[PDB]
């Protein structure tokens, strides 16, 4: 009622997968966004953050984002627990690893660490190789650290491995979102890649560590299996299915009065079905989404996939939510079709529901001119899908249209005046970010292309931050952007 997105959100999710309430799917309150007291909102932890110039001379983000790394693994008393996807962090983002559990180390600490990643899956020697660099690196401040590191795939066939790109601390803060630790596409570079992560305290934090430990639990597990696993361990010790729990207070201490729902997916391989699940929804309205006739499409047309990744039907219903305005900020909203299908129908079906009832919507993507950090040749390929789903319920094809242009923002990004960086290389983004009435917003790392992933992220209910995330990232966004827009209701541009 003060919460009324969170409400309809967590009411779905409890439909859809009951049995994964706690561990795969959370609501908490008493949370807090993390930002520092000259700059609060800077718990946004965005990169590049050079807002306005092609040539990205002052990353104010980037400096953020590695010190704030750094802080939060310096701060550590007992967990340090990584999960993103390989390959395995490197350049500053391993500095700021290192530099924190040096820190920890030097107040005293004895630390338990888990670093987890994802990968496609033959002798890998990559996680013992990560394990032996951090270790001669981290030097006498190794000596009291006890370390798993793993790479792992859960299904080969459905492209189905570790994407979630987390960071939590004594289970108590929490850094999430899109950024991959990769030193070449967001660091060392005049063109680097825009995304975005959050930081928090709280109890939400621990429902990042309950998510941890179940995909740890797999993973421990499946360590002797080298098509599913590749594990590296410190001295003698064993694999941590439950550092988590096992090490971190039940209930994480309150820091705030932020309400978030907390939203992972088990992608394909780790669990089949929430056998508690009594959910089946409805099948959409054809579409022609699937490319090809013999693929699996787990999106659209697999109930049992829905039930153990709450997050697909999360992130629709917190578009079914909105009651004003929608911005939505993706890498893609499309995959590349084999082998996915190339989009979510219930999402477009969501997107349409909305503007046919006058709701606005905002989508930017990455310039096709990166396809890498894009999927498709055309904004076209994007709203040809929403005039085609807006037919379905506005009578047809010419009502469709007139809706989609009376209600939707369509674009490519841009963060300044410039076409492209100064350097020549099209702007990538790869944020995963949905949000509504600036009130309610996911930051994670679900995309909301077609997806068969464990991915994880936070819906956070605070017009206060939503405020914060409109200034600092999404109206700087518009700013720039809308001059590659093919609709902008706003400007009654309808090309398309």
């Amino acid at each position: 009622a003060a919460t009324p997105h969170l409400d309809a959100v967590e009411q779905t999710l409890r439909q859809v997968s009951p049995g994964l309430e706690g561990d795969v799917w959370e609501r908490t309150s008493g949370n807090k966004l993390d930002g520092s007291a000259a700059d609060p909102s800077d718990w946004l932890l965005q990169t590049p953050g050079c807002w306005g110039d092609d040539k990205c001379a002052d990353r104010v983000g980037t400096k953020r984002l590695l010190a704030k790394m750094t802080e939060n693994i310096g701060n550590a008393t007992r967990t340090v627990d990584i999960s993103t996807l390989a390959p395995f962090p490197n350049g500053a983002f391993q500095d700021a690893i290192v530099a924190g559990l040096k820190e920890s180390a030097a107040k005293g600490n004895s630390l338990k660490v888990r670093i987890l990643v994802g990968a496609a899956p033959h002798m890998n020697g990559i996680p013992s190789k990560y394990r032996d660099k951090l270790t001669a690196k981290l030097g006498k401040a190794a000596e009291n650290i006890t370390l798993n590191v793993a790479s792992m795939t859960t299904s080969k066939t459905a492209f189905s491995w570790n994407h979630s790109k987390i960071l939590v601390v004594d289970g108590q803060s929490a850094l999430t979102g899109g950024i991959n630790s990769w030193k070449d596409d967001y660091l060392d570079t005049t063109h680097p890649v825009s995304d975005v992560d959050l930081a928090l305290t709280g109890p939400a934090a621990g429902s990042a560590g309950r998510y941890l430990d179940t995909l740890w639990t797999w993973t421990c597990k499946n360590k002797s299996n080298i098509a599913s696993v590749w594990f590296a361990a410190s001295g003698n010790a064993g694999c941590m299915p439950t550092m988590h729990k096992d090490t971190n207070p039940k209930a994480s201490p309150a820091t705030g009065n932020v309400p978030v729902i907390a939203v992972g997916g088990l992608g394909v391989g780790i669990k089949d079905v929430d056998p508690k699940s009594t959910f089946r929804p409805d099948l959409p309205t054809a579409s022609d989404t699937k490319c090809v006739v013999g693929l699996h499409d787990n999106t659209n047309a697999d109930r049992d996939y829905d039930t153990v990744n709450p997050e697909e039907s999360a992130l629709r219903a917190l578009v079914a939510s909105a009651k004003g305005h929608i911005e939505i900020s993706q890498q893609d909203l499309n995959a590349t079709c084999p082998p996915l299908p190339r989009y979510d129908i219930r999402l477009y079906d969501a997107l349409a529901a909305k503007m046919a009832a006058g709701v606005k919507v905002r989508i930017v993507v990455s310039d096709p001119a990166n396809r890498g950090y894009s999927q498709i040749k055309s904004l076209s390929e994007i709203s040809d899908t929403l005039r085609n789903r807006l037919a379905n319920i506005t009578g047809g094809q010419q009502a469709a249209k007139t809706a989609m242009c009376s209600n939707l923002q369509l674009a490519t990004f841009r963060s300044s005046p410039n076409g492209k960086w100064a350097d020549g290389h099209p702007y990538a983004q790869h944020h995963k970010l949905v949000s509504v009435d600036s009130s309610t917003f996911y930051i994670g790392s679900k995309n909301l292309y077609p997806s068969w992933l464990q991915d994880f992220g936070y819906i956070v209910e605070s017009p206060e931050a939503a405020k914060q995330l409109d200034a600092k990232l999404l109206d700087p966004q518009w700013k720039y952007s809308q001059e590659t827009a093919t609709v902008d209701y706003a400007r009654g541009i309808c090309g398309a």
